[PDB]
């Protein structure tokens, strides 16, 4: 993910693709006119196109283009299929995970010494750089890391045109001391990992300027979703491509929620858009993360809700917002009863709350009146139709509603989330639910990890969780639920 510069300006991005790049180069940078969008910078032809992408929320929306998950799905989309040949990369260790700019050499062991195991690193600003490593079950070792005429080393050896080559370099080949010692690059130093009772401390120092601190925490963990290209096979087959919202956000192949018992005479009958998102990675504290119904995939929506008994459904979008369809009505009028294919649903009762609706459905097979479950429909339409609320508290009562409910109901199946894409919305109401569940049982004195939470969940199913104003909101909403406790 070389290919992204986090602190270039579209000047910047011009004159390096003009003069370090060719035709076919191209990078990906965040927006200066209007924070929160990104640009693609393409050379074609000796002259430089910047392409807009915009995410308020749901989606990589490409100018000229297509929607995605990520912007690296986005970028191995284009690689694979104005022209993306050559990435030019970025040398900027901004976003790697061992880097902390300026933090002193005191502080650096202190952070090694209480929260270090053998192998963390961290590499620091002493325009030179200082490596440090704890080894053992222990001490903390310092490497001095030069920087003459523009190349990094370690007092010798080979010299790096980046911090990036050279940690990479020395995780590959390790430095040996003289009498042994391996200085094994093991995993970068965790320092996003807060005791839930500190998250006040921790928002506090993440909204000072770096763009705050949240900004260069969440830039850091999208520098690492190049790990999770997993493959999408099913949702390319050509008999699934119209049961997709949008062409190219697919579910992964080895977490998508396959549909059995479908109409023997339909050669394709078991898929969805739709993944299990299972809490470190119980069917009761799974949930299943999912797109908006298409017309043509409600009895596949009311086939999956059977087949995995979940009871509790979680819709956290409107049907249709700035005049587009986000999800088709897949559920009857109050008091009507509806077959969708060889289900059956009844809407018992709809109660209209603040910011949502519960709609009490009854689901079975048709034919098989021993079937029969309650499906508690918890519709929030309150949420702004770009950006996120201004305020978590909604959003907590919702979800301390919904948590109640699906943990009253005996063997309940995973709650189904699901808004248009079902990855903004859909990731960062399960993402506050999986953290306030930790504080459920654990308590305040428990460790979380915004950012390996999220990592954990977007393995699971692209992009769950899309915009730094989401990021944030994760980290406003755990802090308002341990105040009110
Ligand atoms: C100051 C700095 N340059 C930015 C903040 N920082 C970190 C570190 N680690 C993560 C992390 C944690 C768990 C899983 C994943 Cl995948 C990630 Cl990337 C993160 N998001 N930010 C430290 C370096």
């Amino acid at each position: 993910r070389r290919w992204f510069h986090p602190n270039i300006t579209g000047v910047e991005a011009e004159n390096l693709l003009l003069t370090r790049g060719v035709d076919g180069s191209f990078l990906a940078r965040p927006s200066k006119s209007n924070p929160g969008d990104f640009t693609l910078s393409v050379r074609r032809n000796g002259a430089v196109t910047h392409i807009k992408i915009q995410n308020t929320g749901d989606y990589y929306d490409l100018y000229g283009g297509e929607k995605f998950a990520t912007l690296a799905e986005l970028v191995q989309y284009y690689m694979e299929h104005i022209e993306l040949k050559y990435p030019l990369n970025c040398a900027d260790p901004t976003s790697e995970r061992w880097f902390h700019g300026h933090l002193s050499g005191k502080e650096a062991e202190k952070l090694l010494t209480e929260k270090g195991k053998h192998g963390s690193f961290l590499v620091r600003e002493s325009g030179d750089f200082v490596l440090s490593v704890r080894t053992g079950d222990s001490k903390v070792t310092h490497v001095m890391i030069r920087c003459q005429e523009l190349k990094y080393d370690v007092g010798g050896g080979e010299r790096f045109d980046s911090l990036t080559d050279l940690v990479e370099h020395y995780k590959k080949n390790p430095m040996v001391e003289t009498l042994g010692t391996v200085l094994q690059l093991k995993q970068p130093l965790n320092t996003t990992r807060i005791n839930a009772a500190e998250i006040e401390s921790r928002v506090r120092e993440l909204s000072k300027l770096a763009k705050q601190g949240f900004w260069e925490e969440f830039e850091t963990l999208q520098q690492q979703e190049c790990k999770l290209l997993y493959s999408r096979k099913e949702g390319q087959r050509q008999e699934n491509k119209n049961k997709n919202r949008y062409k190219n956000i697919l579910p992964f192949d080895h977490t998508r929620v396959v549909l059995h018992d479908g109409d023997p005479n339909e050669p394709v009958s078991d898929y969805i858009n739709a993944n299990i998102i299972m809490p470190e990675f119980k069917p009761k504290k799974s949930y299943i993360a999912t797109q908006g119904c298409l017309q043509n995939t409600v009895n596949d929506f009311w086939r999956m809700v059977f087949q995995e008994n979940s009871r509790v459904i979680v819709m956290t979008t409107k049907e249709v917002e700035r005049g587009k369809s986000k999800c088709v009505k897949y559920w009857p009028d109050e008091y009507a009863l509806k077959e969708y294919g060889v289900m059956r649903v009844r809407n018992v009762k709809e109660s209209a709350a603040h910011d949502y609706t519960l709609r009490e459905l009854k689901l079975s097979k048709v034919g098989q009146g021993n079937t029969e479950r309650t499906v508690w429909q918890y519709h929030f339409r309150t949420w702004p139709d770009h950006g996120v609320p201004s305020d978590p508290g909604g959003v907590l009562d919702f979800l301390e509603e919904v948590h109640h409910k699906q943990e009253s109901i005996m063997d309940a199946g995973p709650v189904v989330v699901h808004c248009s894409a079902g990855i903004g919305r859909t990731g960062t109401f399960i993402v506050i639910d999986i953290l306030i569940d930790i504080i459920r049982e654990k308590g305040v004195d428990c460790d979380i990890d915004v950012p390996k939470t999220i990592q954990m969940v977007r393995s699971q199913r692209s992009g769950m969780v899309q915009t730094e104003a989401q990021y944030r909101f994760i980290y406003m909403a755990v802090q308002h639920y341990i105040e009110t406790l």
